[PDB]
């Protein structure tokens, strides 16, 4: 009783995307963002194309390269990847991580100088999804103990033992702080969705080379959090920014971060092995996909920005929407056996093909508008790195490996 796409399909899609990462996305970050004057990689490429090595450099984006060329090298072997996860772990180590204080800086200068050392917990997160991803992809011991130091000063400076959840900024010297705002548009709120997302992101993947048991706990009441005070039953999507006893403070709508929560927290709960809890999560993963489905696309199967604060409905396409719901859909349709998300996922990629992928300058547009036109945005940044979308390429070449294995040998 199972429908599923034939397998001339879904290996035809498999090849595009396993193209698409290797010929494209791969290639543009390992070709054109090494910098050779100050090791690493440049903080921004504008749309031009042109590099920025003297540009401030982010620990988001180092540690989203770093995690991204190690899975990369994890899951296909090639050398140059593991060349290039190498380089940013090196600089990561080098410049980023507060030898004094633990953990990691938000920003330095392009020559490794400290520039803004506060300690997000955005941030930290990012650093142990990284660096336990560098484990995993080569058996490196430092990389994993820090992975751990990272994780105790979250735990020590951070958790909120009264109401559950983190605060989510500390300075330098982990003293917290008032202003926890990832950027501007960010609601001026002590707690958010986004940031405990990648804890939980983080934290799992830690946990898959780290079994301790109270970090079993803590990824634990992480899940619990989400279904409980994070995700809306009556709406199926999550609530973005409260105070600190959880109590909305928001009204937005993010279908992107929707849709990769549908994802995420069934991979927490899978990490764990937490059968207990598996189908209240897999019920809000497959509603999250659903409402997903129904609100936050366009006629031609892309996603939506967000549903801002005042009702505004932001019909701009940025590129991670795009790639978290490849992998959402594919996996609500591996969850669900409904073939819908699978055309819904055949859809999205073929947005991918003919509208989010820069054919000209290589890689993906940040941003493409209603009317197909793309932005003139920085092909790089601070907030743009090879995470979401290297990522979701690995996700569905393997996710579609186990389909393809729906027909069983003789
Ligand atoms: O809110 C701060 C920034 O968010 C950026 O989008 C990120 C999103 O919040 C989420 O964490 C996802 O996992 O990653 C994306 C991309 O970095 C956004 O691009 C940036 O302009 C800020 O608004
Ligand atoms: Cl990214």
């Amino acid at each position: 009783t199972e429908t599923i796409p034939d397998v001339r399909r879904l290996r035809a899609l498999q090849a595009e995307v396993h193209e698409e990462l290797t010929e494209n996305i791969l290639k543009f970050w390992a070709t054109r963002t090494h910098d050779p004057v100050h090791g690493g990689f440049v903080g921004r490429v504008g749309p031009d194309g042109r590099p920025h090595p003297e540009a401030p450099r982010g620990a988001i984006l180092n540690a989203r390269i770093l995690w991204t060329f190690a899975a990369a090298y994890r899951q296909l072997g090639t050398p140059l990847y593991r060349e290039m996860a190498e380089r940013a772990y090196r600089y990561f180590v080098r410049h980023f991580v507060d030898a004094e204080h633990g953990g990691v800086y938000w920003m330095v200068a392009a020559d490794g100088r400290p520039l803004d050392t506060r300690k997000h917990v955005y941030a930290q997160s990012f650093a142990i999804y990284a660096l336990s991803e560098w484990h995993r992809a080569t058996g490196g011991e430092a990389a994993l103990a820090l992975a751990r130091s990272i994780y105790d000063l979250i735990e020590t400076h951070c958790a909120d033992r009264v109401h559950g959840g983190y605060v989510e900024a500390c300075d330098r010297a982990w003293r917290p702080l008032e202003d926890a705002r990832l950027s501007a548009k960010d609601a001026p709120e002590p707690r958010s969705m986004n940031t405990h997302l990648h804890v939980l992101e983080a934290y799992a993947n830690l946990y898959r080379v780290w079994p301790e048991t109270e970090l079993a706990a803590r990824l634990q009441a992480l899940i619990e959090l989400f279904l409980r005070a994070i995700y809306h039953p009556a709406t199926g999507h999550l609530i973005l920014f409260f105070d600190e006893r959880w109590r909305p403070r928001s009204r937005a709508v993010s279908f992107g971060h929707d849709i990769e929560a549908s994802w995420l927290l069934l991979e927490a709960v899978d990490v764990l092995g937490q059968a207990t809890l598996r189908p209240r999560v897999q019920q809000a993963s497959l509603h999250l996909a659903r409402a997903t489905l129904a609100e936050g696309r366009a006629p031609d199967g892309s996603l939506y920005y967000e549903i801002g604060e005042q009702g505004h409905l932001d019909t701009d396409r940025h590129w991670w929407p795009q790639a978290e719901a490849l992998v959402g859909f594919l996996n609500a349709y591996q969850e669900s056996g409904e073939v819908l998300f699978y055309e819904a996922a055949e859809d999205v990629w073929r947005y991918i093909r003919e509208r989010q992928r820069d054919t000209r300058g290589g890689e993906w547009f940040a941003r493409v508008r209603d009317d197909g036109a793309p932005y003139p945005d920085d092909k790089v940044d601070f907030w743009k790195g090879p995470y979401h979308n290297g990522r979701a390429c690995l996700e569905a070449i393997q996710r579609l490996r186990h389909l393809l294995e729906h027909v069983r040998s003789r």
